[PDB]
């Protein structure tokens, strides 16, 4: 009864998800057969999960290959324990089992994120993709919540969460749309228009991923660092240098990534969510918010920052809605934090986005009374001109970056800040 | 360049039949126009033969690459006895030809099965697939006699024995159905069903015969086995454990293997046997047979089982049903052992079987009796609970994974005895 | 000048026709787009002309790639000498004018075939495909002589004596065939029906050219060589053996090549004339060249011997027919061993063919009257069954290998010379 | 480390200098093709082909020219739109003037470093002789008021045109939309495919074949042998003369027939460069066949526009002497164009009083053959030896003009430079 099982599911082949270009030759040949059906209106339902399967795996046999056990937990844990919640729902609804369920449908990503902190080292259960897959568990738990999700197959449950194309660090979906698009497969003249999107997301990923992402990741960044840990002090040149090259390099290889996802979904016949749309054009944070991973930043809206604002005002702790919008604000962007990994730096950058959103909402009321007391006295309101949007976008454009930078961990290097 | 021809078959590539999961994908390939020739209504008959005779030679070349001389003559030998019954059977027949014919077509099987017992090593004949073949050949010889063939040409017959997907040691098939089959090629949306069914089957066989028979043959059976033998004695609890778990790891290889032939088959529009149904639930070892390697118990049922019964009361040997019955499930065990290959354990194991078969008829012609006997005086008939059901499963799974430690021959090794 | 453009001709890039199954990668690209305007009753005549252009370049960009200036020459040459009886022709008919003409186009051919044997050398006109070019170039003169062929435009010519399939050494076509072929398109069903056979034949090419031709030519010939010039004499049992292996090897590789060009002229939309039909299942000499190198043979009966005939028995030279029979047999057979090559052994060939086709005509005379004397006396005709058949087929089989032995030129090695 | 030498690291893929290239462009522009063949246009699969196009011509030994590249496109962009913004309200006559400088002045800057102190500019790159052609034409039909409203991605889709980027045929803007916006149907599409790949198989035959032979094995020992005779002319003169002309025409030839045909397969027809010059009677009608595009263009927006300048302003008593000096103005700024050496304008002046002497002619001729008719005598015959006359001395001149252009007259004689 030895123990060689990690070594056993280490010689399988590494196909990196989205890795180099030919892959999108295998994947496109796998994908052939299920486009085709859907121009007929049938799903086959099989060979979908075989080709899903077998990526998953090629994607996951990486160096740390072991991780591939840790998703066959995974999984298990929360069969075991969305269903339960389901049994549940049939009989009765409290508050405080609807919390259990939730708590302990995101425990693995609580432990994945915790233990490199106490103990120090990555913990067991941890896989590619387990800071992505647990959004969509959770998320079917709301959707029993609120009695807007009532029965479903297990296949539908596993076609949804592990999903494919946005597996590894993907768009972020819900379980109701995700199921009606896939039912309802479209028409032929959709069908060919997602067809067209697909080919142009998958040039366009090429053009971010392979060609932006590693200039601006693999040529400048190193150097830079290296250039700014030499300079040293608390702030220098080199500093903003790295800031606005590691910016642009995060957003490149993000919507690279978020282009590929988008592609291969349309190429199965879903609408993933977009990821980016233009959001250095922003000329404010919230603006921002809704350019800047918009799966993400839209699910923290739906899910923890609304809910959360419904619970306070539930119990009227704040006296007027803008303190309770603050507090909802900051809370929801350090949890945002946290999900990234709860470090100093983590936690420094959601807090610092959190601070944003309120002075951005001070400063939205602030205008708005201002204009207001212009206009009684007879002066004409704030310009609008191309000088003010351009003054935001640059203040915009500042903020964003310094977060950025805050969030590249660059800080621990430069500063050997412990806390 | 050549010196002997055994060399340069042996530089010939070899391919292991279903060895590699990298295997499916050329198959596949070799596949793709085949199946969807599958979808009009032709059939490519130069492409089925190359592609069938490429796998075939790529099976059987290797270290044995010599067995591939062994099979060409085979082949002749098969087109010298069937043909040459053909014509006899234009003009008469009498059971001694009919005898005579069936033992030149099984002699190379006989011949294979018998010079490694009594001195010797190892036959010149023997192959890959010689064990599986003959039961084809020898399966037109009993139809010719029955009157039931009367028609084939030379390419049904070769494409019959030599079938690809069904080689090296797959569901033994008969003529009439396979020819039937083959003739009429199946609508559009049956081969969509069986294309599904067939993707299905390839992830099943996936499972069975690279992940958990691995586990059951290459991480516990020989820690077993050194268990086992350090332990020494006539039987001990790591007799236990080994016997199940070998059963276990050929149930489940075997069934990988079965699932990947029938899933090749449907890729080319015909459906082969089952050769396994859900084993290990059977109630019964008579309902037990129904269900391990169903294509082989059918066989025998049909062609060894049914007809020696027919011969038996013709002559009217034995005075009553009940003892021919036994004898012939007594002869066909014991045939099947013979099959498997003339040794100790082999013959032990279809004697054993034999018995268990013999022992469920007489136990259910004893329970009929006595529930008559109940009925006929007012008692209740005997409890047929669930209790009673998990009772006769774990009765004859335990008989099954006896029979198969003894088949397994780790039997011999333990005791040495009959050597 | 500088007179290095030959070395210029060396760096371009070569393809071997028919040399790799990846040419066929190249090959069936290129050809796509043809088929697809076949399908809609279209020839471009254009790409036509780039695809072949583009592959007869590589093809002939070998070792000696200054053959390519020999073509250069070559055409420029036949042209001045088709058209030059083309204006004539419409004028008058003196035969003489025909005759030089003639001569005048089958000249580059008799030069390639001569100097090496005046001045040993390879002679300058020589390229890959002469022998199969003035065939073509010398039917379209004859075509004229009888009045059958008019008025046609230059690219016609140039598209039909320079066809890509069959340029190298491949069907000999004649030019108002091919014509009639060229202009009609055929239909959906007759272009899908090309479409099957022309796969059939690229698989069966594959089969004959890179399996059993490598195997019976480097395999199995050089050691039979060898060892049959090891044990000397005028004839041995090697000798046998590389005669029959040669004659094998030889027909694999013919046919092959044969069914690669029918397969690459079909995917061009037209059919040309196919070379071997079973040559070995002759039974008779006359029955074998019906059957062996297809095109060739029939080329000479309607071209040299019909006319050969027709000649002598307008000047009634020879008292009765079967003596004109008989000469025009021996010339013909003779100048087809002069176009094979001015050696000693393919003139020995050829007059042995010769001599086969007399005798065989004097046999089947003589069997003819004496059937004719045994029904008049009431014997029983001689009998006509699978014995006498198998005589026949293996009489003819001998004769053939025979003379392929002969013009195997393993005779100038064996016999004449040293070793 | 991303500098210089990071640029030239890249790949680097002369444009039209192998077949290969060629199967590269082909399986490229393949997707293009099969689209427009149901009439649908994808902008973006299009502008990724052109830029990496581009990029791989340019990506060189001195790969530094995409800087030089951006640093112009952006200029252009600038201006263009600078003189767009303004042309909606008023022009003055004179700020066309400035723009239309300020838009050929990265030309003008590319054409005169070399000649001022040593070397090119820093900004000089592969096509910007052929490029500022369209930009200019933007700005020209903008003062005539034909032009009013265009979106940047036609602007550079037109400028950046792929095809035709390093030398290939100077468009214009105006025709360019009209035969881009409006696809045409399957026929002639299928029509236009087939003279791509007639154009494809000439340009073969002229440039790979005909090109090495006339400037790999002749020209090196002609011009060796005329440089060892030495004097003011000499036989191996003659030859070296004859053996350049026809290497630059079937040179340029082939190279302009690959643009044409990869032009066709991207569904645009830009117009044709050479129709056979070389069988042309008069020299007036051998600059409407020898650079059809580039001569046409200077034809209607340098000659013509000229003409009407000096008829509006009536700055000389007669129409003749004012298309005298306008046909020598429009041959020096052509060889202004070419570059700023003594050759070249030699060339320019030579082709300008060849024009200006065959217009003479053609009045003198027509003089002379009003009087003929009048006076009773019949006109004088042309058939076959009047033509053939005319041609033999249209090509001399043409032969010894580019003689003179190929700069190997430099090199033979020590004239003042
Ligand atoms: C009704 C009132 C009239 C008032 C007077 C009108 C006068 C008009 C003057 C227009 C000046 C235009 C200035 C921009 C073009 C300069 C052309 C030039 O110099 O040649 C170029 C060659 O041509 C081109 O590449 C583009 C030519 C087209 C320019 C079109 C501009 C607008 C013209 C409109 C009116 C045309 C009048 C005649 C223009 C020559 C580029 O130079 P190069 O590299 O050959 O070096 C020569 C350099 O100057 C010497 O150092
Ligand atoms: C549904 C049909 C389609 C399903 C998918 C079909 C395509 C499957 C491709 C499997 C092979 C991929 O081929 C790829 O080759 C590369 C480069 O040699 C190797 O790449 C990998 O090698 C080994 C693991 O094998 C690792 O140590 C290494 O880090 C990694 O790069 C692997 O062998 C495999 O990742
Ligand atoms: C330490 C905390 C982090 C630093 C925080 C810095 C971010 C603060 C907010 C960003 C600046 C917002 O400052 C200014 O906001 C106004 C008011 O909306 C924006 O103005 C805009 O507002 C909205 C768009 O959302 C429109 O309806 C309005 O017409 C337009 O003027 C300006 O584009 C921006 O210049
Ligand atoms: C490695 C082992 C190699 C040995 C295997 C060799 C391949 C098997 C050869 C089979 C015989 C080929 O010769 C065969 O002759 C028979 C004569 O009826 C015909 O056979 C035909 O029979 C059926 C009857 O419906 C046709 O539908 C079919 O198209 C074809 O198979 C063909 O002409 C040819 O297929
Ligand atoms: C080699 C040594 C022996 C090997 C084992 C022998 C075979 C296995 C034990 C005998 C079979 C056990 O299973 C036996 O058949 C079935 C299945 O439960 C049960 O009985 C079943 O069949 C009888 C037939 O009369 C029905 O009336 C009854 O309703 C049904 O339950 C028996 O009560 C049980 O005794
Ligand atoms: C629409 C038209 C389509 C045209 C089809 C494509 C034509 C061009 C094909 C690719 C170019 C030729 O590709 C060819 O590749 C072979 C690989 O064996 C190489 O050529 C080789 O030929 C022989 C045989 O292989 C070798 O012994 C030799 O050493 C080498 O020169 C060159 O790389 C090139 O000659
Ligand atoms: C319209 C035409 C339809 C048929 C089109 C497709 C048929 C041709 C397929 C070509 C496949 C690839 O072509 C060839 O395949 C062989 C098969 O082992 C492999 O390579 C083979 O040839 C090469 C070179 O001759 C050898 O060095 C090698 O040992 C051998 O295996 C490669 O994969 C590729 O060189
Ligand atoms: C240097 C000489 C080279 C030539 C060598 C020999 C060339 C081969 C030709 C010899 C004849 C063989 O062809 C001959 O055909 C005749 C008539 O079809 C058949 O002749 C045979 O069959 C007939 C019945 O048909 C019977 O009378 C008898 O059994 C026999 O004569 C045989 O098929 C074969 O004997
Ligand atoms: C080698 C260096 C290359 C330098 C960069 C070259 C690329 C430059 C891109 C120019 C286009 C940017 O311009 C922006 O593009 C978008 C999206 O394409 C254009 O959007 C649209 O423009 C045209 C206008 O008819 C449409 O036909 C087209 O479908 C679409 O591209 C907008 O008009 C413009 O807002
Ligand atoms: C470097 C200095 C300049 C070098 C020379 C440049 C001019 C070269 C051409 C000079 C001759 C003009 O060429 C002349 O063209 C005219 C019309 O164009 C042709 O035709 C004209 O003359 C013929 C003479 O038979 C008459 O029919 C009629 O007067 C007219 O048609 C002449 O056949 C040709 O001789």
């Amino acid at each position: 009864f030895q123990g060689s099982m990690i070594d056993f599911l280490k010689q399988l082949p590494h196909l990196e998800p989205y890795g180099n270009p030919f892959y999108f030759i295998y994947l496109g040949i796998a994908l052939l057969p299920i486009f085709i059906g859907l121009f007929f209106k049938k799903r086959f339902a099989i060979y979908e999960c075989l080709v899903s399967i077998t990526f998953i795996v090629l994607a996951l046999t990486g160096t740390h290959a072991s991780q591939i056990l840790a998703l066959l937990f995974y999984i298990v844990w929360q069969i075991i324990w969305v269903y339960s919640y389901k049994r549940y729902r049939s009989q009765r609804d409290n508050k405080w089992v609807f919390y259990l369920h939730s708590f302990l449908v995101v425990l693995p990503l609580i432990l994945v994120k915790v233990e490199p902190t106490i103990n120090g080292t990555q913990s067991l259960l941890n896989f590619l993709g387990i800071s992505y897959l647990t959004f969509r568990a959770v998320g079917m738990i709301i959707e029993m919540r609120d009695g807007v999700l009532k029965e479903f197959t297990l296949g539908e449950f596993l076609r949804f969460m592990l999903f494919m194309p946005t597996f590894t660090s993907g768009p972020i979906d819900r379980f109701k749309r995700f199921n009606e698009d896939y039912q309802s497969i479209p028409n032929r003249d959709e069908l060919l228009n997602m067809l067209e999107q697909a080919v142009k997301y998958i040039m366009l990923g090429f053009l971010y991923k392979f060609v932006l992402a590693q200039i601006f990741g693999s040529m400048l960044l190193p150097p830079l660092k290296a250039q700014a840990l030499s300079q040293g002090g608390i702030f220098n040149l080199p500093t903003l240098g790295v800031m606005y090259v590691y910016g642009f390099d995060l957003f490149f290889d993000f919507a690279g990534y978020s282009m590929f996802a988008l592609a291969v979904s349309n190429l199965m016949g879903i609408k993933s969510p977009i990821n980016f749309d233009k959001p250095f054009i922003s000329r404010d944070m919230k603006e921002f918010w809704n350019r800047w991973h918009m799966s993400l930043s839209f699910w923290f809206r739906d899910f923890v920052f609304m809910r959360l604002v419904i619970v306070l005002m539930r119990n009227k702790v704040f006296k007027n809605r803008n303190t309770t919008s603050n507090v909802a604000y900051i809370i929801n962007m350090m949890v945002m934090g946290f999900w990234h990994g709860i470090t100093w730096y983590y936690i420094a950058y959601g807090i610092f986005h959190g601070i944003g959103l309120v002075i951005n909402d001070a400063w939205l009321r602030k205008k708005k009374t201002i204009n207001k007391d212009r206009k009684k006295a007879g002066l004409k309101p704030l310009p609008e001109n191309k000088w003010t949007k351009a003054l935001g976008i640059f203040i915009t454009f500042n903020t964003v970056m310094l977060s950025f930078l805050i969030f590249s961990g660059f800080l621990n290097d430069l500063w050997f800040t412990k806390k």
